[PDB]
DNA sequence: GAGGCGTGGC
DNA sequence: GCCACGCCTC
């Protein structure tokens, strides 16, 4: 698995990663956005998951040690590391 | 907090 | 391919 794009010689290990990286070289964007009057696309579905938090503010990870709550796993495990 | 992105089990 | 974990950088 490696980028034949003009110069580029990253590679990856599956080629579902390989797949994905081409889309920087092509601009392509396969997830679009249902919500109504926002026409976003973009290149990886986990962006677009993220985009929806926007639109929903929703925030699933809830600190059990606060009443915070957050839109992604890695700024909970942070904050978590503040309560020690 | 947000964006970009490398990675692995399924 | 999906999707989630999580590191890097600002
Ligand atoms: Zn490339
Ligand atoms: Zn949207
Ligand atoms: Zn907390």
């Amino acid at each position: 698995h490696t980028c034949d794009y003009a110069g580029c010689g990253k590679t990856y290990t599956k080629s579902s990663h390989l797949k994905a990286h081409l889309r920087t070289h092509t601009g392509e964007k396969p997830y679009h956005c249902d919500w109504d009057g926002c026409g976003w696309k973009f290149a990886r579905s986990d962006d677009l998951t993220r985009h929806y938090r926007k639109h929903t503010g929703h925030r699933p990870f809830q600190c059990q040690k606060c009443d915070r709550a957050f839109s992604r796993s890695d700024h909970l495990a942070l904050h978590m590391k503040r309560h020690f």
